């Protein structure tokens, strides 16, 4: 029993960070292989952020512009180019600690793990969801650009993320390992501002069903709806528009706990129009979104507390 | 910025689970060195629980009644003892991934990271408090005994804590690495129950002084109060009597935002008497007692947001 925000092992991923240093300019970097992948900001003076040509600004590097830091060990970078918003830079040595991987690029409302590093240091992680605006409200200070966001399945790391700024709201962008941004943010000084967001109700829905399998069912009634009444609740509370295909994914957790899911809806529907009434739902008193359906299945007993 | 639930990165600790398997009984342990420490209900059969005799059920075992399974490696067992509720078991290899490491027991309101382990393998990480009433809110399925808590300092691996038991209302119970219970709890079966619980006030206090150097003064207020009349709201609502050594420990957070302890302690009796009144702190709406004032500094800026 319980249900908290549970990340990833971290193990697999703290074997792969490094520091990358370009003058007096240093962030983390990810080491794979006989790559260090790295935001391409790295080259940058703070005075180049307003403005920067990243092409012209890296014809001007050779590969001993890079100092590459893993532990107490140099690495000697032999090769190095540019990738969208990242620079590859090739090494002279694989990392010895290369897990099985893979690169995705994760879909708004997917969880994901964060490694928070400085220096190339691990110092915490935590369970971040990418926000329908394609922020993510993490935690980071100065110096952690670089850091990496990822899942693992059956010993494999699929890397999602890479830190590259704060937005003025204090959320926080990045890119895929691919070096595409996340939504329309660019790595250079603008107006941009995270755009307005919304509660991601498929993982509503997910924890509702969570909350049931840990064996609560005061929230729920015994009205039903259709998908229409439910969006045009929906767009009063700020929620993503409910589909058929968020209905078809919460097919296993209704299944497990045989509530049909159009009567979580209702349930659902009926919080949002009278509130919670002092009581909680696994502990918290305001409606989850940071859980997908197979956080739920991954976290939760695969019998429920009937 | 930001504010998350952050854990410590768990390789160092990855590295040292394994699987302990006694007849049909399987369940995690820690392996340091050439000692591998579990819960000693391993020796139990499931009718064991009712009323084990732990002395008379262990002199029945030899070395060979054990096994430890660290990946796909067998480790021979070579000597075995109890200390209080562990199991010691000597075995035929220094596991070569011991990082530096000390056992501590850990105080009530302190927090430290979990992780949960499955058959040997660490399947998530995620950060608890040590409660007032010596349980802790995990997330924990069957399978998860030996499931060990921690906090790292400076590459040094501080363990504090082993998982047991879950009691019946769903809360978690366990033991530190000498197989001192932390509370009043036995392994086994008895009408044992999780003692009533209070609001760690000092964690309220430092996730307050969080919500300030991050940016946010709006539940501030004009008033001062001391230390008893304080007190006195406190017994209304629940929260532990607050100390002189607690008003001492916040005074490095009192000095970074310039709020005095008291001035503090006013504006948390106006948030209990007067509530929320719809708003947030630090995206809760809740008042937050799983972070240190420790913790606050770890990962908040050195620099308030003014
Ligand atoms: O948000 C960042 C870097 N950040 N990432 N999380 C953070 C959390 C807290 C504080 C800062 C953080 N920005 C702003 C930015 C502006 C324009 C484009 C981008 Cl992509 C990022 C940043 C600021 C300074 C520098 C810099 C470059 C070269 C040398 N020295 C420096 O400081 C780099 C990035
Ligand atoms: O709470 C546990 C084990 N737990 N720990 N977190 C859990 C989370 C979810 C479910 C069970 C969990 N209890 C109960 C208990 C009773 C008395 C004393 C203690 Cl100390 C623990 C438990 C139940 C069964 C067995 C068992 C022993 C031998 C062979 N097979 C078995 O199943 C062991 C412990």
């Amino acid at each position: 029993s319980g249900f908290r925000k549970m990340a990833f092992p971290s193990g697999k991923v703290e074997g792969c960070m490094v520091q990358v240093t370009c003058g007096t300019t240093t962030l983390n970097g990810l080491w794979l292989d006989d790559t260090v992948y790295c935001p391409r900001h790295v080259i940058c003076t703070a005075e180049d952020m307003l403005n920067p040509n990243y092409e012209d600004l890296l014809i001007r590097k050779s590969n001993h512009s890079f100092l590459v830091q893993a532990g107490n060990v140099q690495l000697r970078v032999i090769g190095h180019s540019m990738q969208n918003c990242l620079l590859r830079l090739k090494v002279d040595t694989s990392n010895p600690k290369t897990p099985k991987y893979k690169f995705v690029r994760i879909q708004p409302g997917q969880t994901f793990s964060v490694l928070a590093c400085y220096n190339g240091s691990p110092s915490g992680v935590y369970q971040c969801a990418m926000r329908p605006n394609h922020t993510i409200k993490g935690s980071f200070l100065n110096g952690s650009c670089g850091s990496v966001g990822f899942n693992i399945d059956y010993d494999c790391v699929s890397f999602c993320y890479m830190h590259h700024m704060e937005l003025p709201t204090g959320v926080h962008a990045g890119t895929d390992l691919e070096g595409k941004f996340y939504g329309p943010f660019v790595d250079r000084q603008t107006a941009q501002a995270a755009g307005t967001d919304t509660t991601i109700t498929l993982n509503v829905l997910a924890w509702l069903y969570a909350a049931v399998i840990n064996g609560d069912r005061w929230f729920l009634n015994r009205f039903t709806t259709t998908l229409n009444d439910f969006n045009l609740v929906a767009m009063k509370y700020n929620y993503e528009p409910l589909t058929q295909d968020h209905v078809d994914i919460l097919g296993p957790l209704s299944a497990q706990t045989g509530i049909a899911v159009l009567d979580m809806c209702a349930a659902l529907k009926e919080l949002l129009q009278n509130g919670m009434n002092g009581r909680t739902i696994l502990g918290s008193t305001i409606l989850e979104d940071e859980f997908t359906p197979f956080d739920v299945v991954r976290q939760c007993s695969g019998v429920t507390f009937q």
